């Protein structure tokens, strides 16, 4: 139950977005919730989306996560309008497409600092910000994949963009542990999103899935969601620095 | 929420142990409970904790999981009792003080194969008999330690118990899988328990945590059992082969 | 440069054996070496292999790795006949066949404590025998696969006495680095032997080597043999407690 | 035995430097050997250390990794001077020195970009560099820190920099792999170097080592070499993407 709970997601683009099953979820217990965006498209995609969640109030705000700018005053402006947060949702990355298949070694310097600066800085800089309104304590989330972990055809660059950012979440926690601000990761299985358009392969990643791993079939994106209602809430207060595999086992197995 | 389930929770010895911060959170959940003990003093502090709870049954069944035959008539009997279950929560582990307390290299085998035996086995073979009372899917978690991943001084042969155990769990996940069987460990930081008293060393451990773990504090038993309620039931539907440290971040630090 | 050194090498059965590419290598770097069997039929082939090495004399031992007072009487034996020893190597594991393919979750407890004995336990007792022909250091390794570290289809009970085996290596480094002993593991890629007889799906495995891994191709007894030159010598002096996989990159991907 | 081989190895700064431990090891195995410095300082400093080594001559080149002109243009000259070779040893790591203590919430997205670019971006554009002198295949080895595996007070931008350098190695292995060149790490324990200086509680970490790793001392610069030239030789025929901790066994506990 997260009535009287208010959390931050950010990364909602259109139906699809794994941030928008975490909404579905955490709206149906009860919260409070303010979506960031980048894109203009994307907030007329949130715009018609909350007309199917319970939230009385459409808190929408534009954050690009590369302005040091954007962030600071987004978070400050969130703080003037709704007071203090409980959370934040963070499900944002970006890397160009040529990065997304074929060789990993010819990823330029451009295109591998970029993916570092949105899919991992991002959640720094969004964790010193979003601990300014959370003196009480929090829970902030990012979400990851098993690329981070392990080398996967095509992930390239993004690979070793979430290996930096499952770091970051460990380095986040043991830094805002003291302020009661708890960091953890969730690990989703591939599910189909704007963003699984650009890695290559990724129908034959689905496929995998469903042949090998335990559950013998694909997660979704209200699976996500629910364990993100866990790390965000009280029922997890024991744990930070934490990455737990929303992928039907396949972490688990060789 | 958790009402019209039930679980069959393995291992309280009294006030103190793990598994009461389970059956706790659970019982205020509103799970119909079934517990399983060893020595009759078990049964004794079962029947006076079973006051605080909301249980208006006492569903009690002496299960020594050294026994197949235990396991088994154990396990078809609360079957008959109560009918099918949605999970199984083991807290089970034992091994000799005169092999913990001594040199790792100097461990006899008697006392390794008893760890094995009372601490890895027995999930196995509860999860072969708890299965034939979820024929629609179900979970069941068992309670580590950091020392299974890590050599910690003093946890000695209990260590490579807990190895044995983590990967049991992974196995276990693979196989039972495609039943709709999630199967996860929890990682508990220390906890003062009557089994704690068989570690060497356990209040500088103890002291370590609130030093150093993120947190900077350490985890008692209820936030153990929120994270089993978290395992045993829907909102961690897609996770199984997992481990979830619930330590105050330790695990996360060097 | 091995001249001067002294290695015992358990679990030679026949010529694909690992043990005997490490044995061929240790040779081969002027190493003096002795041998321990358990069956009649393993010590005959012995004495066939070494005409292939450079030893001057057969240094055979009868070690049933289950028998304390065989592992006793057999490591004094050896002090006894070529004096203190260098290092070990533990190329020894064994389960029945049932428990090797289908179902993990019908694994009996005499099965599965069988292989925690001879594929885990045994390396304790050995490392707690070779110490005392080992008072300036030493170095002892084992033999894993990547089945302890994931479940992995079929390797069943071997994968649970596997990740025993991994973690006992940690716990004997622990405890052993004070005398100046390392322990460490090799967790070798798929090869033909007598005992991959043992897997169901062997033949898969293999050909998803060569399809999946980073060498796609499959790794040698001989290479394995090359690692552990390494281990067992001062080139690894400052490596203990670690696992290094000779797997042509497998346990990297996913 | 490395008569006939030639190996690049990038980032000695001084006496001190891990990497000049890496050149004693390889020369004193017969390798020819190419050195590359970023600034003046560890020029005229190359030239008087190597008067220590049998190097008939002085192979010495400017590249800071910052530049990809430097990097693609001293690689080329290397190729024309020297000719083929069998790999590179990768010894390079920057940060801001602020940014080595204190709370890493705290990170600029500049300090935190520029250790990505020096610390992990650089082994990729070395390696794509590289590849195109080893047409034969070859093995690329970087230094890393247990830091990129677990949150370490004060290590903070660096040890998510290690993560990414750590995944960056996987990832080019895996890439690499089918060309037959080899890429792994070293994830060394601390030792007193230029660079030490700038992390927060040096003293501190190495105080540590020396008490609780299994070793119970700490390594140095030779250890590190000599790993070096276990992984830049046919003995790890069959090992890459690995990560192997030259650390006295401090990985392994808790
Ligand atoms: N789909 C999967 O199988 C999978 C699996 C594991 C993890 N993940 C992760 O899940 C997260 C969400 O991705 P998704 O699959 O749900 O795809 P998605 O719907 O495309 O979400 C990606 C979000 O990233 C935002 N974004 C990119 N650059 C940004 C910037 N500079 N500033 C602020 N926002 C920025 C996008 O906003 P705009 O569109 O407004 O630019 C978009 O809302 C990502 O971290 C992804 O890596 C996905
Ligand atoms: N305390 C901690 O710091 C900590 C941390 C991480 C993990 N754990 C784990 O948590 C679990 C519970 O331990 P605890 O600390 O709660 O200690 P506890 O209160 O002593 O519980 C241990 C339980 O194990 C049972 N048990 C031992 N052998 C048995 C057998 N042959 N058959 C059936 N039951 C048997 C005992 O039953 P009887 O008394 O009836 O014999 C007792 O109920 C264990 O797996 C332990 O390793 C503990
Ligand atoms: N082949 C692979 O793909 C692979 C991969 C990774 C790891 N491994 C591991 O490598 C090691 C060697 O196996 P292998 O593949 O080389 O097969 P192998 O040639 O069949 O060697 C197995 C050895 O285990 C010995 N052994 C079994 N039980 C014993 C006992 N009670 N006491 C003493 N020795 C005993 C056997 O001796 P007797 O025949 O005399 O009984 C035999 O020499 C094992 O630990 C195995 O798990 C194998
Ligand atoms: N010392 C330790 O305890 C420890 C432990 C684990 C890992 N490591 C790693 O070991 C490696 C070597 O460090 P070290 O401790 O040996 O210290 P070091 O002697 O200070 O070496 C660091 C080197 O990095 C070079 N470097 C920095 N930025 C560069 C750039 N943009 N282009 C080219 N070179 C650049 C420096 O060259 P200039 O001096 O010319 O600036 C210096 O030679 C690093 O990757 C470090 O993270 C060190
Ligand atoms: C293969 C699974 C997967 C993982 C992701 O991280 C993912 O999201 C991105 C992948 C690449 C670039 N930006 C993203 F948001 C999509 C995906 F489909
Ligand atoms: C150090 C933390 C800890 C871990 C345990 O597994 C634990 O439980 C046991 C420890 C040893 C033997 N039987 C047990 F049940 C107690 C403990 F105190
Ligand atoms: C699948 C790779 C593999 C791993 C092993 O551990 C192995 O060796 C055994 C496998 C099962 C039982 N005893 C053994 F010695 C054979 C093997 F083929
Ligand atoms: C704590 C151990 C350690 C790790 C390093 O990576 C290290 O080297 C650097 C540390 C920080 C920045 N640049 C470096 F080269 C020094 C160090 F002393
Ligand atoms: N190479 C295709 C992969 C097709 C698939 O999804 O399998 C792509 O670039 O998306
Ligand atoms: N070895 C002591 C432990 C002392 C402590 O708790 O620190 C014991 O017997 O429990
Ligand atoms: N020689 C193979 C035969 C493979 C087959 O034809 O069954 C064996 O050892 O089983
Ligand atoms: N089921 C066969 C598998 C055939 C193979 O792929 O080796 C076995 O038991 O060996």
């Amino acid at each position: 139950n997260l009535e009287n709970k208010t959390y931050v997601i950010m990364g909602i683009a259109n139906k699809r977005s794994i941030a928008f099953g975490v909404a579905k979820v955490l709206d149906q217990l009860g919260a409070k919730l303010v979506f960031t965006y980048r894109k203009e498209r994307s907030r007329k995609e949130l715009e018609k989306l909350l007309e199917q969640l319970n939230q009385p109030e459409a808190h929408l705000y534009q954050i690009d996560v590369q302005s040091d700018e954007e962030v600071i005053n987004g978070f400050e402006q969130i703080g003037k309008d709704v007071g203090n947060i409980d959370g934040v949702y963070h499900s944002i990355a970006f890397a160009n497409m040529e990065d997304l298949r074929g060789r990993f070694s010819e990823t330029s310097r451009e295109g591998f600092l970029l993916a570092q600066d949105i899919s991992s800085y991002s959640l720094t800089i969004v964790a010193h910000e979003a601990k300014k309104l959370m003196p009480e304590g929090g829970s902030i989330v990012a979400t990851t994949y098993l690329g981070g972990e392990f080398a996967v055809q095509n992930y390239n660059v993004m690979g070793v963009a979430k290996a930096s950012l499952e770091a970051n979440v460990k380095y986040l926690a043991l830094d805002l542990g003291p302020d009661n601000i708890r960091v953890n990761a969730i690990s989703a299985g591939p599910i189909r999103t704007l963003s699984a358009k650009g890695v290559g392969g990724f129908n034959t990643i689905l496929k995998e899935i469903e042949e090998r791993a335990p559950l013998k079939r694909n997660v979704d994106q209200v699976e996500v969601g629910k364990t993100a209602a866990y790390l965000l809430s009280d029922l997890s207060s024991g744990v930070t620095g934490e990455n737990i595999h929303v992928d039907s086992g396949f972490h688990a197995i060789k």
